[PDB]
RNA sequence: GGGGGGGCCGGGCCACCCCUCCCACGGCGCGACCGCUCGGGGCGGACUGUCCCCAGUGCGCCCCGGGCGGGUCGCGCCGUC
């Protein structure tokens, strides 16, 4: 250690950079999954 | 004599009447740029109805189309003791 301490941090640039993170939802996405439920209650249980 | 008056000048500057330019402002007309927000396609991918297709919603980017619109810039015409 004490004849060569110095780093040399490893060289990085390869990444095709994808996204396996899973994305915040807009707002008319959320805005439709109501009113999209309450016509899937709505038509089921007007059956039954 | 007094009073009154006409004069005796060339020149233009301003500018009435006939010509022709440079700006400013407006209007109308067109052109370019920026913007908003509406349609078709391509890709990324959300949600549910639907077995899917499709339907309803609609997000990221790329390619095309349309409607309105403020501002900026460019041009065309009409108006302005």
């Amino acid at each position: 250690i004490r004849e060569n301490p110095v780093y040399e941090k490893k060289p990085k640039k390869e990444v095709k950079k994808k996204r396996w993170n899973r994305p915040k939802m807009s707002l008319a996405q959320k805005k439709d999954r109501v009113a999209q439920k309450k016509a899937s209650f709505l038509r089921a249980q007007e059956r039954a």
